[PDB]
């Protein structure tokens, strides 16, 4: 079933993936030589070994692989991030959305896999290299049909009418307040990740002056706490990351 | 554009949200009565008064309005819990999805948005009152189409295949590992959501069992700050729910 | 053996405390009238019984218990934060410390307990009716031996000189930055108590202004997390106090 | 002022520290060479200069001096712990506190510091390395007239009586909940540090078997999130120390 060209998860013992394009070409591992020729033909749960003997098993790739694997000009905004945007926000299939600070297309990959084949994620960068290696993971990752980049200054305006979100990671977000309350459908959502304390106060007074436009807005934070589990003893994780961003968000009149 | 039978959001000026479907009636606010009707032939984004005056602006209901509105037993999965299980385990527009304990709705519903038109939802529910709960809130949120709610113990089996997630709230997740190793497609996520480290201990037991079913399973914790955010001031919140619930993953061989 | 004037801590059955102070009055409780006077003769460990038959455990007074029941203009400075400034600026037995912001005398009595009988806080306060309340809670307390409250604004400058500590908890700490910098011994700690970023930033500031007067400052924020534990269910507790204030540290050179 | 045999802090022009015991010799260092004779005679706040020309600042030895430079090879209870501990059970000076895991006299120095000259800490241990490197350590803090170390299993039994608290840091407390009940005044805390729930677990069970000898117990854990405080940026430190152990309190009937 799988063919030359198509993408596969390979995992090797020790569980770690190898987001992998099929083709004639062999794969140098930890533990072996793959010939990646060997996959053509082959479904997924099926396994391929190396030279050496290790066994290395087949996925389909997922979101969380492409995520976990893309090439990334660090940071970035960071999955639980996301993850409470499209909660809170209600991101949902079909959805249209403008994005700016595209970086490495992270938030992007993880947007447009939200809104699936039929919805659309605009994203606006200001620098040309970012732009073209965040393309080169949307088109890697197959979201190709489904996002544009725009190599322009989101400050200046927003062409797009009638999106359902605007979200932003960008160092100013309340210099794009205005135009989000004429981009964004009635009941749309703009959405803003801000690192500093400084970032949101700024923000909150900007979304203030447009309180004729947006609902009272809502800052949060988010922290994950991994678990230790073992037999006997279990605890949290002793260091976790505490802290990555604000995200604020503001309804639509 | 807005017609007989349709479900719409009316906010108050306050901020208020009313979710109701219009039809010939009058409806009693604390800033006095609506008549329905006269939202009919209108669009989302324009306003109904009240016969004090007071207008109420009429807009699309979105997932989290749904959320917000539905009636509910006592314990629920709150937004931020299911955000992570839709991030950490890869959920995406078309997935099949098994959950047992649908209780009030509240997680099915959140799945059945991310999924999808054409991704499907099978919730398992021992407890015939809730079942017919969370079914009337389906229908209400118009999820209908891609959600089925079984009556049945899921300790008995799952009778569904190549299912791409399999995601428990209820209180001996041990006892469908062994079926979800047999249901879940080759990649597919293990998903449970435990209230006590004393459930997560004995889970984690179960997994490690069937290590050769399952990858490294991860459990984690996640908090949500809100933060008051005024002119003068900054601060996160006095008050905030520390703790919902562990959530354990585990990928399928 | 206790005497007419002693204060004593009553334990009813449910554990509930009451301070009281012995002398011939009838105490009025839910579980019963206590005959106060029946407390003398009585030694700390033995019991008294209301007319309704339940019996009060006799124990003496500690300064948790002081704490705990004491007469608040609410909230004061939690013994959290006051645990986290002890330890981290090291105040020991027999310091003389510079306090402002007496308020109720919540942080008062802390540092008091901890200095000792020999030891002294002066804490300053701009507000005769807070001086009067506070004076009265560490009378109390048996404090009064170690605290002097000075009816003073300590903008206006600190008289004291040689002091372990100055401890702020009021609106602008920036303001007593130099003055604490001339009060302050070699190797003593500047510390200030602030519910706001903004007033954290402004601190910082000052600190930066005068960096060859202090070490680097440190911010702290602590946080404390109940669990709830029972036979079966182990987890932390629902809902926590989330923020008080920020706390930062500063050495003098 | 300062003569030989005392004990003195060097700060640096970064504003590292160095704790010493004062004595003529050419002390080694990364900016030249100290030469410790110059220091005799000397005041507090005053400067000592090297061969490379730098300065050294003379600082009078506090508890957080001592239990920054110790020798602290095995893991300590975390300052942070140590504060909670002195907080919710009130210690104050002239306690009798009976200690078990003495360590490397980390939580011994910090308590000992509380109780002050006229309280008594007595510290179990039953590994000799450890005990000779805690009463060393303990000698070379002055603490010497406060602290008695035992090389004696604490499970064994409770020498002492009528003791102020029971502070424990080692694996099995709910061995020690028994003799504790016999030591304790009346009014006194039982206190444990663990760091698995399992532990909590066990320890809980215990204290519930001895209901008529202590009050309901209270279990807490305590996170410290530093802040970053920058001109232009506040935020929290990215990364956090989370968790190290919990804090198990119950009062003495
Ligand atoms: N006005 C604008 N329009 C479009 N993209 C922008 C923009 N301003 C910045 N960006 C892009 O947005 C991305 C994130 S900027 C980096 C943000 C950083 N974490 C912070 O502390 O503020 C970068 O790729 C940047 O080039
Ligand atoms: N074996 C089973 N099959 C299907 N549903 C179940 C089930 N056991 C419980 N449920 C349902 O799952 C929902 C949540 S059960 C309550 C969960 C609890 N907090 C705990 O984990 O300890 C309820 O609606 C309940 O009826
Ligand atoms: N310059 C100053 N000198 C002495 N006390 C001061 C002061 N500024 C404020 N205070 C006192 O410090 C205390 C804390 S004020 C900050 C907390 C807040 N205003 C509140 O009341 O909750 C108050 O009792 C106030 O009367
Ligand atoms: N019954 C007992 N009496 C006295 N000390 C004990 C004891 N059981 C353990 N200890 C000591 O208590 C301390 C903490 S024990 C818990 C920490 C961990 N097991 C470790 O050693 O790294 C150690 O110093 C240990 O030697």
């Amino acid at each position: 079933m799988i063919r030359e060209g198509d993408k596969v998860v390979l995992v090797d013992p020790r569980g770690k993936r190898y987001l992998i394009t099929v083709s004639k070409r062999d794969f140098h591992t930890d533990l072996g030589i793959l010939k990646l020729e060997e996959i053509i033909g082959r479904n997924f749960g099926e396994a391929i070994k190396s030279h050496k003997g290790h066994e290395f098993k087949i996925l389909r790739p997922r979101i969380v692989d492409y995520l976990d694997k893309m090439k990334r000009g660090p940071q970035i905004v960071h999955p639980k991030d996301a993850a409470l945007i499209v909660a809170y926000a209600g991101i949902s299939p079909g959805d249209f959305i403008v994005e700016a600070g595209v970086g490495s297309g992270a938030l992007t990959l993880f947007l447009a896999n939200i809104v699936g084949p039929e919805g659309r994620v605009v994203s606006y960068e200001i620098r040309e290299d970012f732009a073209k290696l965040a393309w080169e993971n949307i088109k890697w990752a197959g979201f190709d049909d489904r996002v544009t980049i725009k190599l322009k200054d989101i400050y200046e305006g927003i062409e797009e009418e009638n999106v359902d979100h605007v979200i932003l990671d960008l160092p100013q977000p309340e210099r794009v307040v205005e135009h989000a309350a004429k981009a964004l459908k009635p009941g749309g959502f703009f959405v803003a990740y801000t690192p500093c304390s400084n970032q949101v106060m700024r923000l909150h007074e900007k979304l203030r002056e447009f309180k004729d436009y947006f609902m009272k807005p809502r800052t949060i934070n988010v922290l994950v706490f991994d678990q230790e589990v073992k037999k006997e003893c279990m605890r949290p994780r002793t260091t976790a990351l505490v802290h990555t961003g604000y995200i604020t968000f503001a309804r639509r009149i």
